[PDB]
């Protein structure tokens, strides 16, 4: 194992930040969502946790945000997906091109992150990931692979399991292009909110007869 042994390791750690809720602030909050700002510490900044229940089933939350079959085609911040290196059936690298674009100061970015999806037993359906260096995919200056290190991505089985489920992510990226401060506290907080949008409006799109407004052909 290589890409396994990191994120393999990768996974509870980034689900070690979802039992290890500290340190941090909520920098973005709505009224079923909480990104909070603790520390990248593989960056010198602060990492970005978001918090939101949404009422469904762990399950169709890991339906949609899966891999490359409907997250890229009816999201909001994605743009294609293209599966370069997958190491086993749960460990998968993926070369996104996503529109984490603030309006203007950011240009869209080539995430090539090494993903490994992770089942505890009823507690989470979680996909790490992590910005991998690896030679299957070099990105370009049109789109940036973002440097999003050893994160991920937790789908959690609330009190009411099927019913309700707690997802939760968490990022801790470099943003190594040209922005500001203040251009990455609008990047990171607006868009986990946003990856929990698209999983409210992708959940139901999944759930509810929205696929009336059919965007990009999810399965090619």
């Amino acid at each position: 194992m290589d890409f396994k042994a990191i994120a393999q390791q990768t996974a509870q750690e980034v689900l070690g930040y979802n039992r290890d809720t500290s340190g941090w602030k909520v920098v973005k909050t709505s009224k079923k969502i909480t990104v909070s700002s603790k520390a990248s510490r593989k960056f010198h900044g602060n990492l970005y946790r978001v918090e939101g229940i949404i009422p469904e089933s762990p399950a169709k939350l890991s339906d949609f945000l899966y891999q490359t079959g409907d997250r890229i085609t009816w999201d909001k911040s994605l743009q294609v997906y293209n599966m370069v290196h997958r190491i086993d059936s749960d460990t998968f690298i993926c070369h996104t091109i996503t529109q984490s674009f603030a309006v203007g100061s950011i240009s869209p970015r080539d995430f090539i992150d090494l993903v490994y999806i992770k089942r505890y037993e009823g507690n989470m359906n979680i996909i790490s990931s992590k910005s991998v260096d690896f030679p299957e995919y070099p990105p370009s200056s049109n789109y940036i692979r973002g440097y999003n290190h050893p994160c991920g991505f937790v789908c959690s089985p609330m009190e009411e399991n099927p019913a309700y489920s707690k997802l939760v992510m968490f990022v801790q990226t470099e943003m190594r292009g040209k922005l500001s401060p203040s251009i990455i506290e609008k990047t990171m907080p607006s868009n986990l909110v946003n990856f929990i949008l698209n999983a409210k409006d992708g959940i139901k799109a999944h759930r509810t007869p929205s696929r009336r407004g059919f965007h990009h052909n999810s399965h090619s």
